[PDB]
């Protein structure tokens, strides 16, 4: 027949951290999809709903956005010591092309997840009530993720209190651990944990200038003036001091060699980001909702793109935890120095716990863990349709 | 426990017409949620994932759009000569409301489908192959639909070659009626099929002003100066152009008597719309296709806003569909005159084909049917879940 009826495909449409995908098991593939090749890359095209003219992937699973653009396949790992492959594919929305070259460290959280959802998982590494430690190969980078997935009767424990900017109802939280991760070159590129800042005009501060996560210049609040509590509105409305932290942001790239010249930095507003720490203080979001100083390690307070961000940028959390990590930095001193694996650090809008491992060998620092939390749950499962046809 | 496991809720989510939406039965709900009441508006908030302060439904089904914020229930129908009632929710994005008073024509057509993957036609009227009228009674408004389903091998056909407007990829086509469809009063507000209508330093044209689908001024091309094939860019680049359709606009406006002075049509833009017709004249779009007058009955171009329309809006092939069918409108004569109960209209970008049935009676035209094909696929199936709390 010239319409056959379309294909039925076992899914799993999951929200992994803050983005949603459509989540396969290798085995339940079509054949001819069971290896990378144009038949998969067509075969997520059409599930999302790509190409789209219309921009609004309403033909298909997608929701027209980057973040909601995406497919996963998870296998049993041929590698050693890991549990799961993980391949994520980017699909999309206007052209046929799907990438494979990145990971989504949003998506993660789902790949663990599905792992047990899809009965991946070795049975004797997941207990009744607990934690199951998923160890995910990231196959299209090359690295392991370890997903600590919280397990109540023999399945993933979904549901909780745990809250993540930009997810809008709490859920269970599953930290992660990015195993050696990986602008590269030294954590610091000045070779100290904190210099002497020379900013023209404005004036000579302690900086940590970290490569860890994003470039990242910190400053000490109480140094430039600021007591490491202020909302967006105090700061978002004035140029003049909008103007004096960049002067202070492009000195710091040109110390850390990201620049040459100072002009140069007006074409390149993306990194380095500069951010102030301070102690630990209580204080009052723009919404009206205290955190007391007893409930954080530090403050922190961030500029993306000229402005005070609301919260904090994902790198920068990675350099925050990194710096908090190695003693010695502005950083690490702000959080009450020592060792400082996980901090909870105090933005604007809430509360943040991330942490880091790091070792030192002939002056020279190399990350070997990144930390953070997230969430995940399954949206709809079952089976997705496509024509026979389209891939 | 603190945190019970979510529920899983049986669904199909369904792209019907330009919309995609969460189907139901009634009998797969909980027990809660199969009475309308707070539960249940509860639940479809949930599944679609509202209120959603980021306005991006990353934790649910919706799409945070309009067109992907809709839950529909279907059940056997109570209603004598009717296969089953169809209810649908529109779910608020950031307010935390669900609205049951409107119907979407898009997902009408994803109604009839579902009815018969949810297994709730009679099987004495479903054939092995042909066409399953699938009698919808819209619980919401109290009107019959009747959607002309296609089956193969006793189910849904749902792939196929039939392209609509919006719709990524072609799918097969499902013929809907509208059954004695309901700015109301006089389908002809003037008492006329067509008019003289005087427009101030423009001229003095023919005009079929008709309330049907949304007021409308109907004039002949050739009257205005046009051909009747122009496409956007020979008229949304001309002011004076613009500027002399808005003038016969509002002098339509004022004798339809949907405005009492010129001045009130500055603030009443939206309606009437105004369009001109013409024979049937082979034509190419901007894209570059060829539309061969023998494959159409007429030619139709209307303005929206101001702006040449790319296609034809929803509730103006409505009007179309209508007038065509009244003999004597300037329509039903660009169509060839005499019965016009099904037109294939040539627009900017293609060609639609609409129909209409309308019965006299003491001058009085009465609307009895609109009919309109679109098309419906299945896009997931199985459960959705959500927090038991949740509702
Ligand atoms: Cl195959
Ligand atoms: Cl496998
Ligand atoms: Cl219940
Ligand atoms: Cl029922
Ligand atoms: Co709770
Ligand atoms: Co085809």
């Amino acid at each position: 027949m010239a319409h056959p009826p379309q294909i039925r495909i076992p899914a799993t449409y999951l929200r992994g951290g803050t983005s949603k995908g459509v989540f396969f098991r290798l085995e339940d593939l079509p054949e001819s999809c069971r290896v990378p090749g144009e038949a998969r890359d067509r075969l997520f095209m059409r599930v999302i709903g790509s190409p789209d003219p219309y921009a609004a992937h309403i033909d298909g699973m997608g929701g027209a956005t980057s973040s909601t653009s995406k497919c996963v396949i998870l296998s049993k790992s041929s590698q050693p010591g890991h549990d799961v492959d993980y391949l994520y594919g980017q699909v999309s929305i206007d052209k046929p092309f799907v990438d494979w070259s990145g990971n989504c460290g949003n998506l993660s959280t789902g790949a663990g997840a599905f792992a047990l959802h899809a009965g991946l998982v070795d049975p004797a590494r997941i207990p009744e009530d607990g934690i199951c430690e998923v160890r995910i190969w990231q196959a299209n980078i090359g690295k392991t993720i370890i997903a600590h997935v919280p397990v109540s009767g023999g399945q993933v424990q979904e549901t909780g209190d745990f809250e993540l900017d930009g997810v809008t109802f709490p859920a269970a939280e599953i930290v992660l651990e990015f195993l050696d991760p990986s602008d590269g070159g030294a954590i610091f590129p000045t070779g100290n944990l904190v210099d002497d800042l020379e900013v023209p005009g404005v004036g000579t501060f302690k900086a940590t200038m970290i490569n860890a996560g994003i470039p990242t210049v910190f400053v000490n609040a109480e140094e430039i003036g600021y007591r490491g509590t202020e909302l967006r509105e105090e700061i978002n409305g004035d140029p003049q001091q909008l103007a004096r932290f960049e002067r202070i942001r492009v000195a710091g790239a040109l110390r850390m060699g990201l620049i040459k010249t100072p002009e140069e930095a007006a074409t390149r507003q993306h990194t380095p980001k500069i951010a102030f720490v301070a102690p630990p203080r209580d204080y009052r979001t723009a919404s009206g909702k205290l955190v007391a100083a007893g409930d954080i390690d530090l403050l922190v307070r961030a500029l993306s793109m000229g402005k005070l961000h609301h919260a904090m940028m994902g790198t920068a959390a990675v350099a925050i935890g990194t710096a908090a990590a190695i003693p010695g930095t502005l950083v690490n001193l702000a959080a009450g120095g020592g060792e400082r694996s996980a901090v909870r650090f105090g933005h604007p809008s809430g509360t943040l716990r991330v942490g880091a491992e790091a070792s030192q060998a002939n002056g020279e620092w190399t990350v070997t863990k990144a930390i953070m939390s997230r969430s995940a749950r399954i949206l709809m499962e079952g089976w997705v349709r496509v024509p026979g046809d389209a891939f």
